[PDB]
């Protein structure tokens, strides 16, 4: 079981489409400005607002980056996957499919029984995402050197540093598990 | 407060000298073969045996490596510092200076009130040490790819994988703390 990254342009497109649909599910008459989707974000629930703005800021920054297509894809796939998981965690006894946005993330990512991230994949994805965020929070991505004067991720009801720590924790746990699994495979061969 | 790495040859020399002294503290007549110090390790306590063998194997591997002097130094300093800390943890209410080997590690490292590793230093040291060990346990340093057929660190009463996990945990915690401290500096400027 392994995950193929969705190509960046395609994923960008389907995420933007799902955001438009989310906006319209609250207000069918919303006037969408194509190159200013963030201005319509006020239409979605307080809970979804920062997730949407982080996705859109991520897309704007990657679009302006010098990154190669696969690295751009790895970042956007990782964030979509992460936000999807964040929504799943808010459901304590029924399906997260109850959230149309959740469903749209599953679809955008083309997730299915045979196409789904293993520990390695997740470690690579979340690591790339964590690096990306650090690159847009700290001088030289290095918190020792302080914060950038301009904080693209200073978004209301969002803590980019909380996300960096969390992503770092998941990566750390995933790398731990990979080591442990290799040990068991070694000793039990 | 920052730590200057001790140059590799010098550190190698003083660690080898302290090992000889440790051996001789049990058996004043021990016959030391210069290029085979590990054969004399049987003379030290069961507890010190794996620490000594890991230090000596580390030195042999660095000596055979293509590493630049500063990277060699970073690895050896890190391991000496780590083993020193491991000994300190075995003292629950009196000074670890009670251990002559502990004292020798403090001296070899030239540790003092103004020359002592900060979080950054430790993070860099333990990371370099963890990488080094992985490079001598797994194919391409990558546990996903399995274990090397030859395990230089398969040393009795020692688990190199336990050490990789532990080093990884300390690095993870140190990086966490660095982030947290940068945040407080940011918000409290």
């Amino acid at each position: 079981m392994s995950f193929e990254l969705v190509a960046y342009e395609k994923l960008k497109g389907s995420i933007r489409e799902s955001i438009i649909t989310l906006i319209k599910s609250h207000n069918e008459k919303a006037k969408i400005i194509e190159d200013k989707l963030e201005y319509s974000v006020k239409e979605v629930s307080r809970e979804r607002q920062p997730q949407v703005l982080v996705l859109l800021k991520t897309i704007e920054l990657l679009d302006n980056s010098s990154k190669e297509p696969e690295d751009k894809a790895r970042v956007l796939n990782a964030l979509a996957y992460y936000i999807r998981d964040q929504i799943a965690a808010t459901y304590k006894y029924t399906s997260p499919d109850n959230s149309d946005f959740y469903k749209s993330l599953t679809i955008s990512l083309d997730l299915n029984k045979d196409n789904n991230p293993n520990r390695e994949d997740l470690a690579d994805m979340y690591s790339a995402l964590e690096k990306f965020l650090r690159s847009h929070v700290y001088k030289n991505s290095d918190p020792r050197k302080g914060y950038l004067d301009k904080q693209p991720f200073a978004i209301k009801h969002y803590s980019v540093v909380d996300d960096i720590l969390e992503l770092s924790d998941r990566v750390h746990k995933l790398r731990h598990e990979i080591i442990i699994a290799a040990r068991d495979l070694h000793l039990l061969q």
